[PDB]
């Protein structure tokens, strides 16, 4: 449900073909929060339960609201945690195609992590989805050092965090439909683009 640790719990002798690493929003529960489970269910439908590993960013990532104000939009500890998961994926399952996502603070975390990542690992992330991207204006809708064609940003009209503010208005909490349809649709398309079908 809201907690998935498929990568950490997974057997390297039986690696999934696709590994999804997701960071939740501020104050959300488990390691997937409100949007992660919806995306996970659709990925499982497309690749099969054993074909995809769902991994939320837990550990040191406390999803503390105040951390949105820090330089990178999240804490250094959180960035270290997500980088560690990408590194664990690369080591445990070198042939797996990676995909990533994040919501709100988790989107800033995903962007910061991907920016700092070793290029050889970053290049294995076939697609990344960001909801209510807090650094949308600052980064011009991009993730530094990562291609635009592999990036999809969902920023609602009226969601102030997408326009350079840290105010939480109603549109910031309305990404449900995107997580149920277009976000997994994009991730599936990007994985099939490189893996075939
Ligand atoms: P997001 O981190 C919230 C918006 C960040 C700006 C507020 C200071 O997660 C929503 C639960």
């Amino acid at each position: 449900r809201t907690t998935r640790d498929d990568l950490i719990n997974g057997n390297s002798a039986s690696c999934a073909d696709v590994i999804f690493i997701y960071a939740r929003g501020s104050t959300e529960t488990g390691n997937l929060g409100t949007l992660g489970p919806s995306i996970a269910s659709n990925l499982e439908s497309a690749f099969g339960k054993d074909g995809v590993w769902i991994q939320g960013v837990g550990g040191a990532y406390r999803a503390t609201l105040g951390d949105n104000a820090l330089p990178r939009g999240t804490s250094s500890a959180a960035i270290r945690e997500m980088l560690g998961l990408f590194q664990q994926a690369n080591t445990k399952c070198p042939d797996a195609t990676l995909i990533a996502g994040g919501y709100s603070q988790g989107a800033a975390l995903a962007a910061a992590s991907i920016e700092d990542l070793d290029s050889a690992i970053r290049d294995k992330i076939a697609g990344t989805v960001l909801f209510g991207y807090t650094k949308n204006l600052q980064n011009r809708g991009r993730i530094p050092n990562y291609p635009a064609d592999r990036t999809k940003v969902f920023c609602n009209t009226g969601d102030l965090v997408c326009t350079g503010s840290l105010i939480v208005a109603a549109p910031h909490l309305a990404y449900g439909p995107d997580a149920r349809g277009p976000a997994p649709e994009f991730l599936i398309e990007k994985v099939r683009a490189v893996r075939g079908s």
